[PDB]
C-alpha cells in the first residue's frame, strides 16, 4: 500500500467506529488505525515526496502521526473500559485530525 | 511553541496536578501535558541549533519527550480509573523527569 | 547500557513476566521493558553502525519502537487492570516482537 491507503483505511475505520454496536467493534477498529498510522508514520505523504526524510517537514509529519496515534491510544483504553459512547466521541476529534492531516499532506 | 515555552506548560499543569481535587482536573491538565510534550518533539533547544535534526543528540531529546509521553500516559489511565492520589504520585516523577531533561538541554 | 544491553533487559523481564503469579510482578517487569525499550530507540544498533543517522534505515528502526512500545502497554493496562493471563499472552506478542527486533538489528 501507501500513505494514501494508510489514509483511506483510518477513515473506513472511523466510519466503522461510528456505527460501531458494542465495545469489541470500537476497539477492533481502533487497533486496525493504530497499525495503520504507524504504518502512514513510515511512509513519504505526496507533499513531502521532494523532501529529504530527516529534513524538518518530514520530522514534523512523523510527530503528526504521533499526535494521532496518542489520539487513538487514549480512545482504545478508554473502550477497553467499556464506554462505547465515550470512545466514539473521541473518535469525532479523531477524525478532526485525520482530516487535516490529509488536507496538509497530500 | 518552542522548546521553553512547552516546558514552562508542563511544570504550570505539574502545579495544576499537584493541587487538583478532582479526576476532571487531573485530566484536564495532563490532556495539555501530552500536546506540549508532542509540540516540544518539533523544537530545537537553542544549544543545539547548530546540530542536523536527526543528529545523535536531537534523537536523544525527542525519544526523551517520549519518555515523558508515556510517563503522561500512565498518570492518565490513573485519572481514568478514578485513583486521583496515585496519578499525583505519577506526576511527581514526571517533574523529576521534566526536571532532568530541562537541566540536560538548557 | 548500549542496545544489546537493552535487548537483554527486555528478554530477562519477560521471562519474568512468564514465570510471574501476580499483577505487581508484571506491572514491574514491563515498566522495567519500556524504559528499556525507550533506550534503544535512541541508539545505533550494531547492523546500522556504518549508516548515516539521517539514512531511512534508521528512521525505520526508530519507528519499529512504536510497536514495540504500544504492546508493552497493552500488556501494562491489562496487568493493571488485574488479568494476570491475558497480560501474560499479550507479553508473549510483545517477545515475538523484541525478538525479531534484536535478531534483525544486531
Ligand atoms: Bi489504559
Ligand atoms: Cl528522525
Ligand atoms: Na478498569
Ligand atoms: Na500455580
Amino acid at each position: 500500500a501507501d500513505w494514501e491507503d494508510n489514509m483511506e483505511t483510518l477513515n473506513d475505520n472511523l466510519k466503522v467506529i461510528e456505527k460501531a454496536d458494542n465495545a469489541a467493534q470500537v476497539k477492533d477498529a481502533l487497533t486496525k488505525m493504530r497499525a495503520a498510522a504507524l504504518d502512514a508514520k513510515k511512509a513519504t505523504p505526496p507533499k513531502l515526496e521532494d523532501k529529504s526524510p530527516a529534513s524538518p517537514e518530514m520530522i514534523d509529519f512523523r510527530v503528526g502521526f504521533d499526535i494521532l496515534l496518542w489520539q487513538i491510544h487514549d480512545a482504545l483504553c478508554l473502550a477497553n473500559e467499556g464506554k462505547v459512547k465515550e470512545a466514539q466521541a473521541a473518535a469525532e476529534q479523531l477524525k478532526t485530525t485525520v482530516n487535516a492531516h490529509w488536507q496538509k499532506y497530500r
